[PDB]
């Protein structure tokens, strides 16, 4: 589990999103495995805005922080889970480290802010969905 707040948005896993976040939708895409729904309170997380390829997620699953290289973010086949068919995630990072399915919503950062979500895992990877390019969140 896990969220980004920045302003009066929250961005969560979409196959981990609430009733509340789907009645106060904003934006959301199933191939990124992203949503985004409004909240009444500020936030105030830091938003990246580079292209690093070198950051350090939280891993629940080993209560630790990991640092990690990352690739840039890119179209993966990302094998079928019970929220997907096996398909093409858009807009993903990948990383040699450790991820399970509650992983999901840790958040990889950069010296600049927030780069983005653990959405992905298994084979000794973990993959991050990228929030750097919604330049929307930050106004
Ligand atoms: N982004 C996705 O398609 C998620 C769907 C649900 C899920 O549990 N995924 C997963 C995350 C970490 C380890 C193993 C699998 C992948
Ligand atoms: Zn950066």
């Amino acid at each position: 589990s896990g969220a980004i707040y920045v302003g009066n948005y929250r961005v969560v896993n979409r196959h981990l999103a609430t009733h509340n976040d789907w009645a106060n939708l904003v934006w959301e895409d199933s191939s990124r495995d992203l949503l985004v729904s409004s909240t009444t309170a500020q936030g105030c997380d830091t938003i990246a805005r580079c292209d690093c390829q070198t950051g350090v997620y939280y891993c629940s699953s080993r209560r630790k922080h990991y640092p990690v290289s990352f690739s840039k973010p890119s179209l993966i086949f990302v094998e079928a889970s019970e929220y997907y068919p096996a398909r093409y995630q858009s807009h993903l990072m990948l990383a040699v480290g450790h991820s399970e399915p509650g992983d999901c919503g840790g958040i990889l950062r950069c010296q600049h802010g927030v780069v983005g979500i653990v959405s992905t895992g298994g084979n000794g990877l973990v993959g991050f969905a990228d929030v750097r390019d919604l330049l929307w969140l930050d106004e």
